[PDB]
This record gives C-alpha cells, sequence and structure tokens, in this order.
C-alpha cells in the first residue's frame, strides 16, 4: 500500500494573525547557564506583538552589561558577558508587563584551571 497527497493551495497567499493570542518567550544557552568571563547570548520569540518598549535587566553577585539588539527578521538578539559565577536574576518586561516565566534562573560557573 502507498499514500500521499500534495495538499491544498490558494493564490494571493496571505496569512493574517490575531492579537487575541500574543505572548513573548525567551530561550537559549545564555539564559539557562553560562561561564564566568565568557560570551553568552540568547534569542527571544516575538511576532506581531506590538511596537511598544522592550526592557531588559539582569541582576546577581556582579553587575553585568547588556547590548540587546533589535532585529527585523523574526527574533531579537541579546548579547552579554558575566563578571562572576553565580545565580543571575534575569528580568525582562514587555509593554509594562513581565513575561510569562520570569524571573529566570541561570546556573553559571567558572573555568580557569586547565584540567
Amino acid at each position: 500500500g502507498s499514500s500521499g497527497s500534495s495538499g491544498p493551495e490558494s493564490p494571493l497567499q496571505f496569512y493574517v494573525n490575531y492579537p487575541n493570542s500574543g505572548s513573548v518567550s525567551a530561550y537559549g544557552p545564555g539564559l539557562v547557564y553560562g561561564v564566568a568571563n565568557k560570551t553568552a547570548t540568547f534569542t527571544i520569540v516575538t511576532e506581531d506583538a506590538g511596537e511598544g518598549g522592550l526592557d531588559l535587566a539582569i541582576e546577581g553577585p556582579s553587575k553585568a552589561e547588556i547590548s540587546c539588539i533589535d532585529n527585523k527578521d523574526g527574533t531579537c538578539t541579546v548579547t552579554y558577558l558575566p563578571t562572576l559565577p553565580g545565580d543571575y536574576s534575569i528580568l525582562v518586561k514587555y509593554n509594562d508587563k513581565h513575561i510569562p516565566g520570569s524571573p529566570f534562573t541561570a546556573k553559571i560557573t567558572d573555568d580557569s584551571r586547565r584540567c
């Protein structure tokens, strides 16, 4: 036996989204964990959310700098570099409304000695 269909299709291919369902999430090896004095970045999901105002701020045992970047492809790119190993309290807000899942907890370590 064998089966398989190409599938339906229509012209003026146009897909519209509704505001009803609109949420922003964040994931990546930069929010889960990291390495002292090591490059760490993560990605953020956001499509047709609304040009409002994204704010990012991380806390912990040491103040870390943030160079969040705004892209126009599909997701944003935020790069940062830790100063000391420890649980960093990442905080992200969207249009005066925290994101579903925050604050986030990342487990960063330190690798200096050459094992």
